């Protein structure tokens, strides 16, 4: 099968090991335990692919990372604004270590079940529309758009490794 290495990054309290969780366990973690690095691997099937995902849920309050990952889920918090704005850093440190403009990403807007938004649904539209990719709400607590999150990454992935070897042409 293939292998895909995804990173998922973000500020600290977004939700990044509760969306993981759910993905690899099925179930929703309500208690909060910082993360120093926890990684899992999952065999799924994406698109009648078998599929390796080595995940790799980081800490929130990383060079390393940022070179092995050849995905990102940019994850933040829909009431969490600063969370949102930690977004760009993220991209802008991910895209120097990569030296490159071209990195596979999708923006996660976790929490939407919550009713405390301070981030709006078109402010992060109009972002990942910015950035060229693409863009998921999701609750860990719910499920909702857990697994398009992961998903469309390796789609996103996908994509990228079919853009390089057509540019090398
Ligand atoms: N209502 C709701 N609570 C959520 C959601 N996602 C995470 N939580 C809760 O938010 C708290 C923090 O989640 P957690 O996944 O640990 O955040 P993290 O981004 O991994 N934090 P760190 O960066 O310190 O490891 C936990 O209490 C978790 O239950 C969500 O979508 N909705
Ligand atoms: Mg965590």
């Amino acid at each position: 099968m293939t292998e895909y290495k995804l990173v998922v990054v973000g500020a600290g309290g977004v939700g990044k090991s509760a969306l993981t969780i759910q993905l690899i366990q099925n179930h929703f973690v309500d208690e909060y335990d910082p993360t120093i690095e926890d990684s899992y691997r999952k065999q799924v099937v994406i698109d009648g692919e078998t599929c390796l995902l080595d995940i790799l849920d980081t800490a929130g309050q990383r060079d390393q990372y940022m070179r092995t990952g050849e995905g990102f889920l940019c994850v933040f918090a829909i009431n969490n604004t600063k969370s949102f704005e930690d977004i760009h850093h993220y991209r802008e440190q991910i895209k120097r270590v990569k030296d490159s403009e071209d990195v596979p990403m999708v923006l996660v807007g976790n929490n939407c079940d919550l009713p405390s938004r301070t981030v709006d649904t078109k402010q992060a539209q109009d972002l990942a529309r910015s950035y060229g990719i693409p863009f998921i709400e999701t609750s860990a607590k719910t499920r909702q758009g857990v697994d398009d999150a992961f998903y469309t990454l390796v789609r996103e992935i996908r994509k990228h490794k079919e853009k390089m070897s057509k540019d090398g042409k």
